[PDB]
C-alpha cells in the first residue's frame, strides 16, 4: 500500500456516493473543499455523501475546508477585451468600483490599495504576468511605470511583493464559511493567504467561537511574507500547505523549489504535517510529485483535476513511497528508539495510543518502514491523522492501562491483516503522564 | 561560480561569434550541434565561429555533435489528409511502403515491423498520442485493435515499447554526419536510441575507422531495452545522456525520474560523465533542472530554446551547487582522500595532472567544495574536461616530474584567480605509474 | 559511589559481626568462604554473624562458597624434612600412598599420576617452585629429570601444565561441603578447577539434589582444558571466576592477561557474571585491579587479606569506574536502548524489575553511567545481584502492573536518595512476557 | 617480529659484546646507561662495546644516559646502626651535616629541608618504608610523629608527598655527567625528577653548551608537582618516562595507573615517545606490561634484572603488538590518510623519508599495521628513531627528490625482505617544504 496521503479537490463529477467509494479505493484520503466557489447546500451534501460511504464501508477519511482567503483584484475591461500594456508607459490603478478599466488604468477589489502600497513599490497582474513599479499614488489612484510589455485580460490577481496587506486573515465570507466548518465539523482548515503569526491567531481565535477548538489548522504560505514568517506560522500552525504556483509568482524561480524543500523539512522536525500542491501527468509533474514526496511530504494534493488522475498520483505514492528509508540521526527519544528497533527487530507495524494523535505524528517523523496502527478513542483525531504518512488509525472504545494497551493492540494489529502470528511489533505509548507526553515503549512478538 | 556545466543547442539566432561570446559569459560549456536538421556548411561555420571566439577571448569549450538515430515512421496518407482513428476498431499496419494511408490502414517506413512485433503488444503512434494492441500480423500486415481516438497525421513517429526493435544502430546519413565530426574534431558524440552494448561498439569503430578514436561517446538512453542494459551500455560508452521526454513516451510515468536517478548514480560511480536533459520557466523545469543538480548531474542541456534562458539556467546551477556537500563515505582512495583533506583543511582548489582526463573525473565523484583545476599537454582531453562537473582544464606545455607538476601548479593556482597566497591547496597526479592510473597526494600552501 | 563490586574471604581475624558491619561499609559485597579450611560449626556462624549485621542494618551481602576441589599432591617426606631437588638429576614420583618420599622419589596422592601422563611432559612442584620433565613410566612410577635447583617440602601441590588430568569434578568432600552450603542457602559455589562442561553439569546435578536449585554455580578457570572449553564451560555455569595465579602456573605467561581479557568480554556479552581474582598493595597490583575493572569485571577479589585493604580496594574500584562509558556499539534492544537514552536525557538511575535477575543484567552489559535499581520479590535473586556491577537490588512486596510498576518505582528510586524530584529515569522490565524476557521502556520525572 | 620496543640497563653481567650482541638478538633495542653508579670509564667501556656489536653486525641500537638527578637524603647513623622506629614517637630530620643521627634523629642531605616543608606534612623515608608527620620546625631542625614502626638504616631516600621542592634541576655530578653523555655522543638523555617546564630548558641549555643538541631529552616524571606541568613539560622535551615506582611512592595509589594512563595518550598525540618503566616475572607484572602496550607506550624499560628477561619481554611485546589495532579517528591529515590509506589498500609497509624523525613519528602516531621504514641521512636521527615503536630505520646517502626518493624507497622496501613483488606500500615524505612539514603521500606496486 501506498503511505503518502493524497487530498482530491471533490465536485459535481466526483460528489455522488459512488464516486466518492470509488475514489477511496483509487486511493484518496481526504476530501477538500473549496471555499472559493459553490456553496453551503452543495458542500454539506458533499460532506454528508462522504461520510455516508464512510459508515457504509468502514472507510475512513477526512474532510478539509479551504479558505478563500483575501484577494486582490483588477476589474473590467471595456468590451471585456484584452488590452496590451507597454513597457515605461503609464498606467493606474484605481479604487473606483465603477470604473470601467482599457490600456490607460484600471479598479481593484481593493479599496485599501492606495492606503498599504508606496512609490518605489512593485506590484504584480496577472500571477506576476506583469511587473510595475508605483511612481505615484493621490487619492482612489495608484499611477505606475509598466516594467514590462503584457496582455491584462479582466480579472486578473493583483500580488504585491514584500508589502503587507491590511485585509483580514478573514474576508467577510471567509468568517461564514468557517462556522460553517464548525457546524458541520471537518477535521481541518485550510486558511490561505496566511502572511504572519497573528493570522493564524485570528483563525484560532475564530473557530474557537464557534465550537471549532478540535480543528486543525492548515496554514498555506503563499507569499514572501508568509516565507520570512514561516518559522512563526508553522509554530502557530497544526500543519502546513506549500503552494507552489502562488508562492512561484511572488519571489524569484530559483527560490521556490528551496522554499518548498525548507518548508517541508522543518515541518517534520516539527511534528506538523504539510500538504504539497504543485503544478496522464506530464513529466515535469510526475518527477515533481516524487520529489515532494521524497522531501518527505506528508502529502500530495490534486486540484480542479479524475479516477485516472488519483490512481496514478496513487502508483506514483507507492513508487517513490517503496524506496525511501527511515532517518534515524523524551518524545522524541522513545520514537526514535521505537522505530530503530522496529526496524531491527523487522517489524511489520508500530501500534499506537493518541489521543491527540501527537505520537501517531512522532513516530512517524522518522520514516518508519512499519505501517502505524494507531489507537483511540477520539473520533475528530481518528480522522484528522488518516493525512498523516504511514498513520492507518483506529477508533476503540478505550484502553484502561498501559498493559491492557499491549493486550489490546495485539489483538488489533492481528485483526489488521497488517501483521501475523511471530511478527514482532513495536508499541510506543503514555504511561502515567498527561496527553502531549510519549513515554514507553514495547516489543512483543504476535 | 557554478560548477554544473551547461550545454547549449546553438542554432540561427545564435550562431554569430557575437552571440556565441556572449552566451559564453551567460553560462554556456558546451555547444551541441543537433546533426536532426541543418547542413554540413552552416554546421561547419557554427563550430568555427566557436573557435575563432575562443582564440579571441581565451574562453574554452567543448563541442558535442548530436545524432539523428534510427527510427520506425508511418507513412502517407490519402490527400494528405489526417484520419480520426476511433477506439476500439481495427486498424492495420503494412511493411508495404508503397501503399497510401486512411481510416483503416497505413504502411511504416520499416520492413521488420511484421518481424519483431507480436500478438499482444502494444504500439504507440505520434508520441503517444494513439496507442494500439496487436491482434494479428500476417503476410507484410500487423493488425491491431485501436486502444484510444486519436486523429492520425503523416509521418508519424512509431514506438512499441518493451520490445526490442531490430533496427540498426546507426542512420546512413548518421555514418555521414559522424565522419563530418571526426573532420571537424568535436570533442563529443552523443548517439542516439541506443539499445545495447553493441550499438556503442558500432559507433566507437566507426569512429576509429576515420580519426574519431579520442572522440567521447555519450550515449543517449531513451528507451526499455538501453535501460535494461544500462551496465554494459554505461561501460562501453564514455559517458551518458538521460533523454528524459523520449523517455517518458517509451515507459511507465513514475519510473522516468527513477529511471533518471539510477543513472546519475551508476554515472558517477563509474567515473563518466552525465548530462541531463529535461523537459523564465514553469516552476516545474526550474526544479527539475536542482533536482537533477542535486541527484548529481554534470550538465544539464538546453534546447530549441536565449540569452536569457542561458543565464536563469545558470543562476539556477549557481543557486543548487552552493548547497551541496561533498560525497566521501588506489585511484579511489588517493581521490577520496585527496578530497575529505582538502575538505578538512580549507582549500579552495585540487589542482590536477592529467592526461586521459580520468584523474579530474575520479576527484570530482566526490563532489568537492574546491574547484577542480586541470593540467593537461592534450587539447581534445582539455576541451572534453569542459563537460566535466566542477572541472577547470587547463592546456599546458609540459610537466617533467612530480615535483616540477608541484612548482608549476602552484603558479598555474594562484594565476586564476581561484586561489591566493596562504590558501592551501591540493595536488593529485600519477608518479612512477603509465596513465589511466593516480596515486600521489601532497597539501601545499600558496 | 564505586559500582564495581568487592569479594572478601571471611575469616577468624574478621569474623565478628562489628568486624564484618566496618567491612560492608568500606565496600566488601560478598561473603566468600574459602572451603579449603575451617569447620561447618565455624562457616555457619561466620553465616549466621552476617545474616545479623543483615538484618540490623537493612545492608545485603552475598555468600558464595568457594570450594576446596580435587587435586595432586606429593606426600611425606623422610623425616618431614625438606629435600633438596639437583638441576638433570632423577626423581621419580609414585603411586603408592606407603612411600616415604626423600631426594631420590616422592609419592603423590593421585593414582591416575601414571595414566594421564607422557613422556616429555612437564612436571610442576610446589606452585611450580620445581619443574621435571617426564623421561619414563613403567608401573606406578613417574620418573623424571629435574629441570632446576629447589627443594620439595612435604604435602607440595602438583601441576601437570598442558594435561587433561581425570581426577573427577568434585572431591568426596566437595560434595560434602556442597550440602552444607544447601543446608545453609549460599548465593554463590564457586567451583573449582573447572574443566569440561560435564564437570560443570555434575555440580548443577548434586546441588539440585541437595534442593540447590536456586543456587548459582560460579566455575573456576585454572587451567589450560578448562581454558579450552571456556565457551562451552560459561554456557553451562552461572558465570565464571578468573584464578589468575593458577593460570599462571598452568600456561605461558604471556597468555593469561589475554586469557582474562577473553573470559571477561565473553561473559559480558553472555549476560552472566566475572569476578576477577588477581595476585597497601604494590603497584603492580593496584594497576591490575584497575586493570580488571577496564576490561570490565562485574567483580575483584580479595584473599588471605584486613579493613585497609577493603577500603583501598574500594578507592582504587571508585577510581576507575568514575570513568568508564557505556558501551552502546529483544532484551538487548530494549536494555541498549534504555540505556543509551538513559544517557542521553541524564538519568541518575534505571529502574528495573526482575525475578530472575536477568534484565538488570542485561541492562548491565551495556556498562551504564545510571545505577540500576533492581526491584524483586525474590530474595535469592536480591541477594545474587549484589555480585552485578553498578547495580543495586531492592526486595518490594510486589508489584501488579506494568502501571503498579512505574508509580512503585518513583517512589523508591526518589526514596533511595539516589535521585531527586526532576530527574530523569528509565524504567524497563517485562510486559506480558513469562520471566526470561525483558521487552518495556519507560521514560519518567521524578 | 614484536613492534614494541625495549630499552635494556646494561652491566658488568651485561656488558660484553658477546652478552650485547646476545641481546640485541633476545630483543634489545636501546641500552640504559644508570649514572646512579659506575664511572666514566666503564659506561664508556659499555658503549664501546656496544657501537662495536653493531659495527661487526649492522644491527642498530640507540644509546640513552639516564640522570640521577637531585635527592634529599638521610646521612649516618651512630656505629653505622640501624634504628628501629616505633609508631607515634617523636623523630626530628636535621639540615646540619655534621649531626650524627640515631632513634631521635637524623640529619638530612638537603639545605631547604626546614624551608619546603610544612606542619602537617608527610614525610617518607627510604621508599616509603616509613612514614612520619610534620608537627613543627624550627631553626634546623624538622619535628614530626612517626606514622609507622620501621628501620632506618643510613643513606636512605627522601620523599615529601605533594611538596614542592626547590632543588635545582641539576645536581652538580649530573651536569658533568652531561657532558660525557656529549662528549659520547648519545642518544638520548633521560632526566631525573622532571617537575616543571624550566627543568627541562635548563637541561637543554646544558647539552647545547656542549654540542648536544641532537641529543633529544625524555623527562622522567616522578611526582606530584611534574605531574601537575606535564603538560608544559611535555612541550618541552622530546617524549617522556613513567617512572612508576617514584610515582606510586609520590601519590594515590588508585592515581598512578591512571597517570600512566594519561600519559602515554598525550604522548602519542604529540607525536613523541614514550618509555614506561613498570616494577620469569610474577604474573601481575607481566599482565602490567602488556597494560602499558595496550595503552600505547612506545618502549618498555629493563632494570636491575637477564637474558631469559629480555626474551619472555619480547615475547610479551610480540603477543601483545599482535592484537593492537590502528587508531585513526597537515602532516597529520597525510599522515593519517597514509595510514588508513596503507591499511585499506593492505600495505605491508610504509615508507617515510625523514631528516628530523619528525614524520616518522607523525605515522606512528595512528598505530600502523604496517611496518614504518624510515630513510634518512642523518644518522643520529636514524638511531633515535630505534626507540619509536614500530619504526625500523636505515641509514641512506642521499634523495635528490621526491621521484627519487620512490624509486629508492621501492628498492629498499624489497630489499628489507619487509615487503615483495604485487605488495603495495605507501610512501610519505615532505615536498617543496622545510623540515618540519611532511605532505606528500604516494602508493606504489613493488
Amino acid at each position: 500500500m501506498k503511505k503518502t496521503k493524497i487530498v482530491c479537490t471533490i465536485g459535481p463529477k466526483t460528489e455522488s456516493e459512488e464516486m466518492l467509494a470509488k475514489m477511496l479505493d483509487a486511493g484518496m484520503n481526504v476530501m477538500r473543499l473549496n471555499f472559493s466557489h459553490g456553496d453551503y447546500a452543495e458542500h454539506g451534501q458533499r460532506i454528508q455523501n462522504l461520510r455516508n460511504v464512510m459508515s457504509k464501508t468502514g472507510k475512513t477519511a477526512a474532510i478539509l475546508l479551504d479558505t478563500k482567503g483575501p484577494e486582490i483584484r483588477t476589474m473590467k475591461l471595456e468590451g471585456g477585451n484584452d488590452v496590451s500594456l507597454k513597457a515605461g508607459q503609464t498606467f493606474t490603478f484605481t479604487t473606483d468600483k465603477s470604473v470601467i478599466g482599457n490600456s490607460e488604468m484600471v479598479a481593484v477589489t481593493y479599496e485599501g490599495f492606495t492606503t498599504d502600497l508606496s512609490v518605489g513599490n512593485t506590484v504584480l497582474v496577472d500571477d506576476g504576468l506583469i511587473g510595475m513599479e508605483v511612481t505615484a499614488i493621490e487619492g482612489n489612484k495608484v499611477i505606475c511605470k509598466v516594467l514590462n510589455n503584457g496582455d491584462l485580460g479582466e480579472n486578473k490577481g493583483v500580488n504585491l511583493p514584500g508589502v503587507s496587506i491590511a485585509l483580514p486573515a478573514l474576508a467577510e465570507k471567509d468568517k461564514q464559511d468557517l462556522i460553517f466548518g464548525c457546524e458541520q465539523g471537518v477535521d481541518f482548515v485550510a486558511a490561505s493567504f496566511i502572511r504572519k503569526r497573528s493570522d493564524v491567531i485570528e483563525i484560532r481565535e475564530h473557530l474557537k467561537a464557534h465550537g471549532g477548538e478540535n480543528i486543525h489548522i492548515i496554514s498555506k504560505i503563499e507569499n514572501q511574507e508568509g516565507l520570512n514568517n514561516f518559522d512563526e506560522i508553522l509554530e502557530a500552525s497544526d500543519g502546513i500547505m506549500v503552494a507552489r504556483g502562488d508562492l512561484g509568482v511572488e519571489i524569484p524561480v530559483e527560490e521556490v523549489i528551496f522554499a518548498q524543500k525548507m518548508m517541508i523539512e522543518k515541518c517534520i522536525r516539527a511534528r506538523k504535517v504539510v500538504i504539497t500542491a504543485t503544478m496522464r501527468p506530464t513529466d515535469a509533474e510526475a518527477g515533481d510529485v516524487a520529489n515532494a514526496i521524497l522531501d518527505g511530504t506528508d502529502a500530495v494534493m490534486l486540484s480542479g483535476e479524475p479516477l485516472e488522475a488519483v490512481s496514478i498520483m496513487a502508483t506514483i505514492c507507492e513508487r517513490t513511497d517503496r524506496v525511501m528509508n527511515s532517518r534515524l540521526e523524551i518524545t522524541e527519544a522513545v520514537c526514535r528508539g521505537a522505530v530503530e528497533t522496529a526496524e531491527k527487530l523487522d517489524a511489520p507495524l508500530i501500534v499506537v495510543a493518541t489521543q491527540g494523535g501527537k505520537s501517531a505524528r512522532a513516530v512517524r517523523k522518522y520514516f518508519p518502514d512499519a505501517t502505524i496502527l494507531a489507537l483511540t478513542t477520539n473520533e475528530k483525531t481518528a480522522h484528522q491523522l488518516v493525512l498523516s504518512k504511514g498513520v492507518v488509525p483506529q477508533l476503540v472504545k478505550e484502553i484502561t492501562s498501559t498493559d491492557d494497551f499491549y493486550r489490546l493492540g495485539k489483538e488489533l494489529a492481528l485483526q489488521s491483516g497488517l501483521a501475523h502470528k511471530g511478527d514482532v511489533v513495536v508499541m510506543v505509548s503514555g504511561a502515567l503522564v498527561p496527553s502531549g507526553t510519549t513515554n514507553t515503549a514495547s516489543v512483543h512478538v504476535l
